[PDB]
């Protein structure tokens, strides 16, 4: 259990995403994209890693979104990888790949890679 | 939905991975480490995004592995990002990050990255 | 040639270099880790890409930092990729990869991911 | 000084690349993509970590290219991350980030990540 990652985040760039942190390790909820309505929410799922923290330490996790939807099917999904920490200045700090279906030719650059921090309050 | 993905998968250093696409872009399953008893075995979970494949194009996907189970608790957690290509040569080919709970000030050197490639046979 | 890359730039956790931008691509000069004496300096070199930006398009670029000097030698090596964008909020946006020499059996886990912001004036 | 590294590595893809390691941590060259005439010839530049090797620990390395010569101008730049390990198997295992330039708003989405495995001999 880690009750302190079930909600919502907000990374700097105006996406949003609502999680469920589960007894067991799930995540489960639904990523929000940019302009934000129907047409751009996606189920999310993944899981974290709870420890009996020594030092502050952040707490592992991970969720993969598909990006199709009833209104969108970008042929692709996003993995993000990262880790959260509480406290006053509680934060994501997530590294993501996203990976488009793409011919064996352009098989080569089907992934992108970068990164999102998510915070509790919007940017800006 | 996309039926060749459900089933068991191998990469090439001897790890395992069995699971099960769900007909609206669910990945469940468990992902077994080199040695492969239920000290090495972990709760899966992820997306993928089928659609009408026009040019034998990949299948995107992702899913993550916390790496704690009954037995370890690495905290850690991978995410896995690629895509699968179904026929005679099947296989998905993914890129990897695997993120640690660090300190605040250890964490610019929380995430390795690497990739997987996953065959529908053994290596070697 | 790109004569606004040339000088000093910092990220946001206490490094330094100071770069050449050479007519024909060639980036050379020094990096400083966060202490800052001969004891944190590195020999850096790699390559831009100058182009007729057209709608204010960043310049791709990139260069390596192998951890060997006088003082240190880390048995690593850093490669930073990424664009530069001038003017007023003068930036090198970039993703890093830091590999170490590893044995073959832990060659999986020999390189991490990360990211930098460089700009014209330290952080805080 | 590591003088194994000197000479010709081919890619699984079709790609070459000639590079000299200088006594001081030095790499230069030419990389040459699939095609193979002066029109695939680019500059390479890099840095490599030379140690007193203990377990046939491979060497770290990086080297950049920007796909600029005097036939093409991608607006882009590669950087390979990796190790090298001599003896019977040589090989050099990389990872690589391509970065374009973008605009502002497409930031997000400029930089691509992969693997290469470069061998003394070439693929198929
Ligand atoms: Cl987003
Ligand atoms: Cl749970
Ligand atoms: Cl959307
Ligand atoms: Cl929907
Ligand atoms: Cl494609
Ligand atoms: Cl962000
Ligand atoms: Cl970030
Ligand atoms: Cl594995
Ligand atoms: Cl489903
Ligand atoms: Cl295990
Ligand atoms: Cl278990
Ligand atoms: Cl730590
Ligand atoms: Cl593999
Ligand atoms: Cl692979
Ligand atoms: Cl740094
Ligand atoms: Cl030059
Ligand atoms: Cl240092
Ligand atoms: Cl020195
Ligand atoms: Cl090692
Ligand atoms: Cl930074
Ligand atoms: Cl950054
Ligand atoms: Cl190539
Ligand atoms: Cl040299
Ligand atoms: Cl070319
Ligand atoms: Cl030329
Ligand atoms: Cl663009
Ligand atoms: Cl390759
Ligand atoms: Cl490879």
């Amino acid at each position: 259990m880690e009750a302190g990652i079930t909600g919502t985040w907000y990374n700097q760039l105006g996406s949003t995403f609502i999680v469920t942190a589960g007894a067991d390790g799930a995540l489960t909820g639904t990523y929000v994209t940019a302009r934000g309505n129907a047409e751009s929410r996606y189920v999310l799922t993944g899981r974290y890693d709870s420890a009996p923290a020594t030092d502050g330490s952040g707490t592992a996790l991970g969720w993969t979104v598909a990006w199709k939807n009833n209104y969108r099917n970008a042929h692709s999904a996003t993995t993000w990888s990262g880790q959260y920490v509480g406290g006053a200045e509680a934060r994501i700090n997530t590294q993501w790949l996203l990976t488009s279906g793409t011919t064996e030719e352009n098989a080569g650059y089907s992934t992108l890679v970068g990164h999102d921090t998510f915070t509790k309050v919007k940017p800006s």
